[PDB]
């Protein structure tokens, strides 16, 4: 089967329809998503509100060929998986990367999927180190992904997904299986986009995934390409115009669109702040 | 026993020390609190950040003789009950009064107390209809309080709070027993104080409790006195100055204080917005 | 002559082209504008940034059939008068209606037009009591307008404008002939839309003008119609849906539009804040 | 003569009273100020409103031993010069350093002083390159200052200002002699502290002046000392604690104070955003 939405979803993912909800279907859609729809925080910098209702998400991520973060990406992904027939619901977790003194709020959205009597967690909105393939809800089991090795962890009642890096695991974010509501994400988005100390307000962030363990990475003007998890080439874009171009070339950002588009002069004012 | 804090706490509550954590101790401290420390949202209107660390709370609610809401009030209360020896932790719930189309975020804080092998919920920061006495965690049981009658539903794991009104139970807000973290309150406060559509940014709100089922109520210039739950006297303050006075008289607001005080001209700019 | 813009301008004003810049041309375009493009502050309440570059103005006020305030309205009007050949530039003035203790900032934009060796001030963005016809820059001279009587008094190189209200004269606002720059308006808009105590953030405001001294007035749910300056009929809209309708009927608001439109659920969240 | 204010002003300036308003008095007070009261934007980063009424200025800049920027510094300075008997009023100008495409708003405050039948412009609030000694209102005349050579200029009613950079002249800000009102500064401060793209919201900025053409410079963790206009020593502070210390040592920031003080943990949250 294929709903109106599900249609342009597959269309944007440069992928072929799927009607049967199976671990393999997930496996691919995930990577598809990860390569098609970039991780971007540009609506936060050029001041511009982020709606999270399936429609705004549809018109932003699909039609306008734009990106987003936690809430937007997994919000769209959640819809797709649902229309395809899977059993999903979002979850909120705490970003603990920076290794904070005290647990932070529920800033990160992620998906919980029930496929073939097991429970997996799909997440395409974590940015740089996001997963690129579902993982099973189990501790220790060093799971594998097209772009890395991760390890969940049943600590009491809050799982602690962590990944392999430089000979040992790093915590990325903790969460629990508690239900969440649309508003809980709206609040999550509100925090992230408006709390003065939120990093998302202090630098442009883009990240797109490629087929063979490769990925792109923009952080203001610092562009970087990776292959099989290695830093191959690192360009430092020299100007706004040049960057405006890089956004459309490398990440395939829909710079035009009656609604969600944005002039190049706007990208200039945004980078000007830094 | 009595800690430095616990000291000025009792001092502000115009109450006598208590060292033994029992339902009765709770019973009274609750009402004490409800009558001494007013519910106020003034720091939200005159723009002015709300810290929630025990110290800012101490200096705002105790020393400066000021009020606050959910987060501040129950934040202070939680500390006290803790220092007195009780077993407490905060909980976040969703305000459903307005009977919203879809569940709202975790805007409200409240306390869970374990006294004599049972579980009670104390809450002094809900404002107008806050409880004025602990309640037992049980369904149907129409519980009684110095200022009203409440009933807790048991919809799943989550609970709902209600109170009588025209011979029919009315739900105030829902909530479950999930753990919360300081940050979760900071986020709650952030939402409440800064989300554009938050009602707290559109009108002054004050509310203080009196011994015999009475309470005071300000909503901008509309002042109201209540006895045994009845509207006895309703004055419509005519001017800023007059109101400035009313805040100190009726609610016992510490209008002066190196830090948390505020001029009367400031209150004027605040009410000027409306 | 007629530029691409000037085209849809006249089209929105349900008016016939004009190519000769004369006091009479001004006289009508002013009233035209005043009846076609409503005074609205809706983008301020549903959080949504207000661009002021001729293009955003064009797309919002003309194509989407929406309204605006000081900055937007006169901004569009200024362009028109310019393309028609007049001699115009904006001015910033201080809103003194509330009769403030100390002069407020330059919140209000207005136009200065040099027609037939004289200087006139056109202003369609003041809302409720805006002018509806150019006025001559001269003191005492009680000038006449389709919707009221005005007057100009002196106190420096700065100008004060008034209108006879209840039985006599009283100040509306002041300003001076100093040059302004786009950014100065951007700042003016930033203030008005974001300074916490700005009244525009605390209630919906709409106002549209009618041919024979009549006008429409919305303030949240309070709708009011006026004839020859008199309150004929005052309805108190009972619900969001009904109001959503009233916005399109009475004011002719373009509720749809890829970009500047807004759902009715959005208007509900906005009125929910109050 | 010496007013209550003027008293602690001199006390903070580690300077001896002056009662006669002369170019020489200005000459020194300026340098005095420039070395005593640092240029700081810390209240912008840890969210915290900036009042500009003489009293808040007094309590922040003098009693709490804290710094500020444009509005606060020159605001305090203006009061002093006034109480001492000079003839002063503030002016607003536009920061053109970055060499913007179009004129920016009136972000910068500065002083205009009438001493011995001439007109000078004093400004202690511009930060890094602020003046350190009055200048005469005259074009071309390459004027000299304890920390640099500034050439003023013309171009219509406006005046530009520059300093020898590299060796070519780099326009700084610009302005006109138009009157300004308190609100005009409040709006200016509003812009600077809240407009999302304002650089002041993206990094900590501190700058203090020293006696012999030397000055200190903090930009986040990049500390720098200068002598006779040369970069002697550049330390890159390694941690928040260490920086907290550097603020009190090198710039003499009053880190404590019932009101304007700030914990070290607060500084951490601020730097954490970057």
């Amino acid at each position: 089967h294929m709903t109106s939405f599900l249609h342009a979803y597959f269309t944007r993912l440069h992928c072929q329809p799927l009607g049967v909800p199976t671990v393999e279907a997930l496996r691919t859609l995930h990577l598809a998503h990860n390569c098609a729809i970039p991780f971007e925080n540009l609506d936060v910098l050029l001041p511009r509100e982020i709606q999270l209702d399936e429609t705004a998400l549809e018109e932003k991520l699909l039609y306008a060929r734009r990106g987003g973060y936690c809430f937007e990406l997994n919000g769209l992904f959640e819809r797709a998986l649902r229309d395809i027939g899977f059993n999903v619901r979002s979850l909120l977790g705490r970003v603990i990367l920076s290794h904070p003194a005290s647990l932070p709020p529920r800033t990160h959205r992620l998906l919980l999927v029930d496929v073939e009597d097991e429970q997996w967690i799909a997440d395409v909105g974590f940015g740089g180190q996001t997963l690129t393939a579902p993982l099973r809800l189990q501790a220790e089991i060093a799971q594998q992904t097209p772009h890395g090795e991760y390890r969940l962890m049943q600590e009491g009642s809050t799982w602690i997904l962590q990944f392999r890096h430089h000979e040992h695991w790093q915590s990325m974010y903790c969460f629990d299986l508690g239900v969440q509501q649309q508003s809980d994400h709206v609040m999550g988005n509100f925090w992230s986009a408006h709390w003065p100390q939120s990093h998302f307000r202090h630098h442009l962030l883009m990240c797109r995934h490629l087929p063979d363990g490769g990925k792109l990475t923009l952080t203001n003007f610092h562009f970087t390409r990776y292959h099989q998890g290695h830093a191959v080439e690192q360009v430092n874009v020299p100007d706004v115009p040049s960057l405006y171009q890089l956004l459309q070339q490398q990440f395939g950002l829909g710079v035009n669109d009656v609604k969600h588009g944005f002039t190049e002069a706007e990208l200039a004012a945004v980078m000007a702040a830094f």
